[PDB]
C-alpha cells in the first residue's frame, strides 16, 4: 500500500485475474449512476474510491486511488482480519482450494484470520508489528488472546476500542443480512483505533479481488463476523 500525504493511498492492482476483478468491484459499487440501495449502503463501509490511477508517464502501471482510513489518527493502531470460512472462490481449481486451505486450515472452523497488526505502545513510544504468521498460528484455544493483543497499549486493555469495534462490525453484519447479491471471499476488515476514547475507531471492508455475484446470503462471511463479534465480546469480560 502506498500512503500518499494528501490522505489517500494507492493500491496496486494484483496480477490478473485478481487486480482487474478488484477494479471492477470498486467501479460497480461507486458507479455514479448507481441507485441500488444495497450498493449505496455498502459505500459507507469501504474506503472512499477515487477511480483508477496510473503514473503520468506509465499508463501500464495500474492502481486504485483510495481513502486513507488511518488519516484522522495520530498514532493509529491497525489490524487487518480476513473474513469468511473459505478463502478460495467458487471457481477455484482443486489445487487452488488446497493452496488456500493449507495457508490456514482453521478458516472453516474460526471464520476469520488475523493478517497482521501494528500496535502503538505508549510507555515505549513505539510500534509492535505482527506479520501473517502470527494469525496463521492462532487456534480455537488461542484466538481470544491473539485478538486481545491488538487492544493492549502495554498499560491497559482498550475495552473502549473493543466495544466500538463490535458496534461498527454489527452495522456491517446488518448490511450482509440484508443483501443476497454479493459473496465475498478472501476479503478483510481493517480496524483502526487511536493509540496516542471510543473514539476514533474505524472498521472498513477491503480486498475485493474475489467478490462474485450471488443469489444467497454470504453465509461464510456472516459466520466469520458473528464469531469475531463473540470473541470481541468475551474480551470485554477480561
Ligand atoms: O486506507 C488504507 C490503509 O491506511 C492501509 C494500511 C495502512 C497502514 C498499515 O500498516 C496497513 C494498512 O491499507 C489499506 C488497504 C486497502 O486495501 C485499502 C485501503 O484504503 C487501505
Amino acid at each position: 500500500i502506498l500512503q500518499h500525504p494528501d490522505g489517500t493511498v494507492l493500491k496496486q492492482l494484483q496480477p490478473p485475474p485478481r487486480g482487474p476483478r478488484e477494479l471492477e468491484f470498486y467501479n460497480m459499487v461507486y458507479a455514479a449512476d448507481c441507485f441500488d440501495g444495497v450498493l449505496l449502503e455498502l459505500r459507507k463501509y469501504l474506503p472512499k474510491y477515487y477511480g483508477i490511477w496510473s503514473p503520468p508517464t506509465a499508463p501500464n502501471d495500474l492502481y486504485l486511488k483510495l481513502e486513507d482510513v488511518t488519516h484522522k489518527f495520530n498514532k493509529p493502531c491497525i489490524m487487518d482480519v480476513k473474513i469468511g470460512q473459505k478463502s478460495y472462490d467458487p471457481f477455484a481449481s482443486s489445487e487452488k482450494i488446497q493452496q488456500q486451505v493449507s495457508k490456514y486450515p482453521l478458516m472453516e472452523e474460526i471464520g476469520f484470520l488475523v493478517l497482521g497488526m501494528r500496535v502503538y505502545h505508549v510507555h515505549s513510544d513505539s510500534y509492535e508489528t505482527e506479520n501473517q504468521h502470527y494469525g496463521r498460528s492462532l487456534t480455537k484455544e488461542t484466538i481470544k488472546d491473539g485478538v486481545s493483543r491488538f487492544f493492549h497499549n502495554g498499560y491497559c486493555l482498550r475495552k473502549d476500542a473493543v466495544a466500538a469495534s463490535i458496534q461498527k462490525i454489527e452495522k456491517i453484519l446488518q448490511w450482509f443480512e440484508n443483501q443476497k447479491q454479493l459473496n465475498f471471499y478472501a476479503s478483510s476488515l481493517l480496524f483502526v483505533y487511536e493509540g496516542s476514547s471510543g473514539g476514533e475507531v474505524e472498521v472498513r471492508m477491503i480486498d475485493f479481488a474475489h467478490v462474485f455475484p450471488s443469489n444467497t446470503i454470504d453465509e461464510g462471511y456472516v459466520y466469520g463476523l458473528k464469531h469475531l463479534i463473540s470473541v470481541l465480546r468475551s474480551i470485554l469480560d477480561n
